[PDB]
């Protein structure tokens, strides 16, 4: 019929209730010594289930985990951030619900230094016998006898330069004995709780979600049939190859869940890019003039960094599908982690500030003034950029506008909850696009990980169905790509024309710094002497023969799936190479090193049980073997590697292709005979 219920559910997911959350947060102890909050039988957590039968199933499994990773988010903020304490003046306190509202007084220039928002939780510590002789540091809140966590409800600012605080803490909590009218009480920060709180409101609020079906089952729809023209239209007016068209078509033309799939460098957010120009030109070509809510897109990322190179590959304008470039109105939600001009000039803070200009440079004139210009450039805009996260904000929240279509990149770096959050503005067709063949992302509490909450909505759905996948790379040496693709994508990931050309470097005419070569060391810890002895050589090599011709700065990277490995490494080459290596090597794991990427790629294996084990290899080798750009040269024991298929696969092919090479320490010395003599005899 007429289903005002969207109106209802609406109000239903952007309205929340966060005291059920507080009630359990609030009663927590700071100075627990524990993994976990409290002390429920560890059989009340499970994993998070391939399928959900219902609302109730997803939450009883994801409450706990989502309430663990915050227990180690305290935890966290307790042992290392050293925040910095304060006090507070206490006054009256009013009974709210099963909480006590205690005011409180503190100086502005205290809230400053010590970065007190009214999204913080804090903790309150009894120190009675504590003098301004000593330093106040957290780890005195840590070893306290009474403490207490408290929420920053409301700070207001007062006249003479000091702040009004209220402050919530349970009614049950015995340190309420000392919260004595004009009493001083000892405080530190503990965490900033906006996205324990938005990712909670998405989790309560699932119920009411437009595809909570396809979420609780990891079902994205089925595929519907699209026209080849429309296809090769696509292809030429966006300049996409056959596999992004194809995502693009056929995920704009469904509703529901579509996920794209795209390895290291197959043009991810190009085909986002695509997608936003097509999706708004299709959607603009659909007695008295009617007034319209204008359609939008909602486009979000996990990280400030990917939303901002998103915005930035917008301001080049967007295509329609015939070809033709148009400036749709772009705004992004949020601040930015970096300074950058051109991201600056599309924050809705300083569009706001460019549309209302010096005229309230008369309070209440300026915040009306800010909320009329905020609305309408909400009003206007065709495209809303944020994190994930950042989706949740009151400026979205209030704008009065559905999101039906909500598209996420890097959508594999995130946790469940977060790709949800940005669906809860009626959103019915979501497209992710990510690669889940790289280590999933990093959650603080390894317990939570356990029960496989460090997945991603998109892994769990890949479980069920095939995305489509983008299967031409523009980034590496058709060498470096070779046992990748063969590997890993059935041998179809393709290379961009000219890679060949694009990643010729010099050094490639001096075997044996190849574009690819495995090096099978000739000579159970988690250190290799040998392999660090071949590494440094093969660098000393690579600048004797260069460093006068081609500046390596930033051109190096050394990886190892071990940090103690890696801390060798590091500490022998410092030691062989001296300052002067600074600017040219990075060092790190292979999962420290996910996101960056080398001209030249350096590896030690060192050395190689269960499902989950061989599905972290199979990440961790599609991630160490795509960093590199021109070069990649694995240094490696080929009987301590063989155990695994995928190193076995990896030396085997190399030996197929004539890329593999024996080394040991002196290999590239024609006068050291010890070395040459090792080398001779095999
Ligand atoms: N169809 C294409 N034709 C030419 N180059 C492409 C194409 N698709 C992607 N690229 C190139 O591949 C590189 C990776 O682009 P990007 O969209 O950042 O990929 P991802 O988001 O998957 O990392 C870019 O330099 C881009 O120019
Ligand atoms: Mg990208």
């Amino acid at each position: 019929e007429l289903a005002k219920q969207e109106l209802e559910h609406m109000r239903k997911r952007l309205n929340v209730d966060m005291n059920p959350l507080y009630e359990i947060i609030l009663q927590w102890d700071y100075t627990r010594n524990s993994e976990y909050p409290d002390d429920e039988p560890i059989g009340n957590y499970s994993d998070v289930k391939d399928f959900f039968n219902s609302p109730a199933d997803y939450q009883k499994v994801m409450k706990p985990l989502l309430l663990l990773e915050s227990w180690q988010g305290l935890c966290s903020s307790r042992d290392r951030e050293d925040y910095k304490p304060f006090s507070i003046i206490v006054g009256n306190r009013t009974a709210v619900s099963d909480f006590y509202d205690v005011y409180a007084s503190v100086a502005k220039q205290v809230i400053q230094d010590c970065g007190i928002s009214e999204s913080d939780l804090i903790v309150m510590a009894y120190l009675p016998d504590f003098r301004p002789d000593k330093r106040l540091s957290s780890d005195d809140f840590k070893k306290a006898q009474h403490t207490c966590l408290a929420k920053v409800r409301t700070l207001k600012n007062t006249k003479g330069g000091n702040v009004d605080v209220t402050l919530r803490i349970h009614r049950n909590h015995s340190f309420s004995k000392f919260l004595t009218l004009r009493s001083e009480i000892y405080c530190v920060k503990v965490m900033q709780m906006t996205t324990i709180e938005r990712e909670y409101s998405t989790l309560e609020g699932l119920e009411y979600y437009d595809l909570v079906g396809q979420i609780l089952q990891a079902k994205p729809s089925p595929p519907v049939n699209v026209d080849a023209a429309e296809i090769e239209t696509v292809k030429k007016s966006y300049k996409l190859n056959t596999s992004q068209a194809e995502a693009i078509v056929n995920s704009v033309s469904k509703e529901g869940f579509s996920l794209i799939q795209g390895p290291p460098g197959t043009g991810k957010t190009k085909t986002i890019l695509g997608i936003i120009g097509y999706f708004l030109s299709t959607k603009n070509a659909s007695n008295t003039e009617q007034l319209l809510k204008k359609q939008k897109i909602l486009i979000c990322a996990p990280s400030n960094a990917a939303v901002d190179e998103i915005c930035l590959r917008l301001k080049s304008g967007v295509y329609d599908k015939q070809g033709h470039q148009f400036k749709p109105q772009l705004v992004r939600v949020g601040r930015s982690d970096v300074v950058n001009v051109a991201i600056k000039d599309l924050t809705l803070e300083e569009l706001v500030d460019k549309r209302i200009g010096e005229r309230n440079y008369n309070y209440r004139n300026r915040d009306l003034d800010r909320r009329n210009a905020q609305a309408h450039i909400l009003a206007v805009s065709d495209i809303i950029c944020s994190t994930l996260s950042g989706s949740a904000h009151d400026v979205l929240a209030t704008m009065g506008i559905k999101f039906d279509t909500v598209i996420i990149d890097e959508a594999c770096q995130c946790t469940e909850l977060s790709s949800i959050i940005p669906l809860r503005y009626g959103g019915k067709r979501c497209i992710m696009v990510g690669d889940p063949n790289q280590l999933p992302p990093t959650v603080l509490s390894g317990a939570a990980s356990n029960f496989k909450y460090n997945q991603s909505l998109f892994v769990r759905m890949e479980k069920n169905s095939s995305p489509y996948l983008l299967d031409v790379q523009y980034r590496m040496h058709p060498s470096i790509s070779k046992f990748p693709s063969s590997e890993f994508y059935q041998g179809r990931l393709k290379d961009g024309p000219g890679m060949d050309i694009l990643n010729k470097r010099p050094w490639h005419q001096l075997e044996p710094l190849a574009p690819y070569k495995f090096f099978d060391i000739i000579s159970m810890s988690y250190t290799n002497m040998e392999e660090i002895r071949v590494a440094i050589e093969l660098v000393d090599y690579l600048f004797r023969k260069f460093d006068n011709k081609i500046d390596f700065t930033g051109k190096i990277g050394i990886i190892s799936p071990y940090r103690e490995q890696m801390q060798k490494m590091r500490k022998e080459f410092a030691r062989y190479f001296g300052g002067m290596i600074n600017k040219s090597i990075d060092f790190n794991t292979i999962d420290g090193f996910q996101g960056q990427e080398k001209e030249i790629i350096l590896i030690s294996c060192v050395r190689a049980k269960s499902s989950v084990g061989f599905l972290k290899d199979f990440r961790r080798m599609n991630v160490a073997l795509t960093r590199a750009k021109t070069s990649i040269w694995v240094l490696g024991h080929q009987r301590s590697l063989a155990k695994s298929k995928l190193w076995r696969d990896l030396i085997e092919d190399a030996k197929d292709r004539s890329c593999l090479a024996y080394a040991c320490s002196g290999f590239l010395d024609p006068r050291n005979n010890r070395a040459q003599s090792i080398l001779r005899k095999f």
